[PDB]
């Protein structure tokens, strides 16, 4: 449970990402996304750390702190990040590494090392560019082994190589707290659009979970507790397999409190697709649109808390994300509701893009938003030979 400061701070970062999730929705180059709320939050903090004049009170303002202290929105984001871990087994189920890179001819303040050290847990380190080959090897090494390498590579290209560039890598695997049966696996076909299907490995268990069926809006909504019900994740499919950007429109912090009060413990047969989710992110452009506009500028960026010295501006911000959905989870005690309870139970098969959202329990902070649209694997060709 959060600090009052904390708490405030949770609840705008939350909006941040819905805005962000929305703004890259509509971009048709996004396939998946995988925001995670505070940590997007500590890229707008690591702003103001390193910041002086209009590009540190943006940073503020996006973050609605323009009240609270610099030391405040410091203290306020870092008790945030420790709090990811409450509701999740640090370095087993859940890492994060946040790396600040500028280039060879930079050297970064002291004060600053120390100070985003201590809040940030930030890294820091100089990358030259001219041998463009070395300088993304040495982003994704690092981003690989943050993650032991679950995220192998965070970019293919850098296009802006003459700023900072931050770089936030992560794994997260929620921990079901009715785990599935390590046997209860086979393979499935995913339905990207309606005519593109691949060949995905499903996880399949049949329990009792709060769920509504939305007939009106055509869709399902469902909520999976994770372990010690310290968490819980929520899962909106449409019926059809249509694209998400319907569903979206519908998606607002006030419809969400609806359908999760019109849900009701009924049994559910949940399908899921079993594996890794990478999904990178340069927030830089998205992070202009809401209010930051002077750091992602080569001319107005003023970072000299950073460096001692301006000709340093916001290049980039990677959102490196390795989300992975598998059986695993604490054990459940056989006979606490009967095979019985479970005799007719609703159909929950997601085998077609869905939006997905990961919420402590504890806190009430929002840990994750989402959407799985194209999942890793092959497309299968129209065989139709039927079972």
């Amino acid at each position: 449970m959060l600090s009052p400061k904390a708490a405030t701070l949770a609840e705008r970062s939350a909006g941040l990402a819905f805005s962000l999730y929305q703004a890259m929705a509509k971009d048709q180059a996004v396939e998946n996304i995988l925001l995670s709320p505070v940590v997007v939050a500590s890229s707008l903090g690591l702003v103001s750390l390193g910041g002086k004049a209009t590009t540190a009170s943006q940073a503020k303002a996006v973050l609605s702190a323009e009240q609270l202290r610099d030391e405040e929105v410091h203290a306020g984001l870092g008790e945030l990040l420790r709090s990811l871990s409450n509701s999740t087994a640090r370095n087993v189920t859940w890492k994060l590494g946040s790396r600040l890179y500028g280039p060879s001819s930079v050297s970064f303040a002291e004060d600053f090392v120390r100070s985003s050290k201590q809040h940030y847990n930030c890294e820091h380190s100089k990358i030259n560019f001219r041998d463009k080959r070395s300088a993304l090897q040495s982003i994704n090494e690092w981003a690989a082994q943050t993650t032991d390498g679950k995220l192998p590579e965070v970019t293919k290209d850098v296009e802006r190589t003459d700023g900072a560039l931050l770089v936030n890598a992560m794994f997260f695997k929620p921990h079901w707290d009715e785990k599935f049966h390590h046997k209860m696996v086979d393979n499935r076909g995913f339905m990207v659009t309606r005519s593109y299907t691949v060949g995905v490995t499903m996880m399949h268990r049949t329990g009792l979970y709060n769920y509504y069926d939305d007939e009106k809006e055509k869709l399902q909504i469902v909520e999976m507790p994770l372990a010690h019900k310290l968490s819980s994740l929520i899962i909106l499919m449409p019926h059809h397999v249509e694209p998400l950007e319907r569903l979206e429109k519908l998606l607002t912090k006030e419809q969400l409190k609806i359908w999760m009060g019109k849900m009701q413990k009924k049994a559910v047969a949940i399908s899921l697709p079993k594996g890794v989710v990478e999904v990178t992110h340069d927030l830089q452009k998205h992070l202009a649109g809401l209010g930051l506009t002077e750091a992602i500028d080569k001319n107005k960026a003023d970072l000299s808390r950073m460096s001692g010295k301006k000709d340093l501006y916001l290049a980039s911000v990677f959102h490196a994300t390795a989300f992975e959905w598998d059986t695993e989870g604490n054990p459940f005690d056989q006979d606490i509701y009967g095979r019985e309870e479970l005799r007719s139970p609703k159909l929950f098969y997601a085998d077609h893009p869905f939006i997905f959202l990961v919420r402590d329990t504890q806190s009430g902070s929002l840990l994750f938003i989402g959407r799985l649209v194209r999942p890793k694997g092959d497309k299968m060709r129209d065989e139709l030979l039927e079972h």
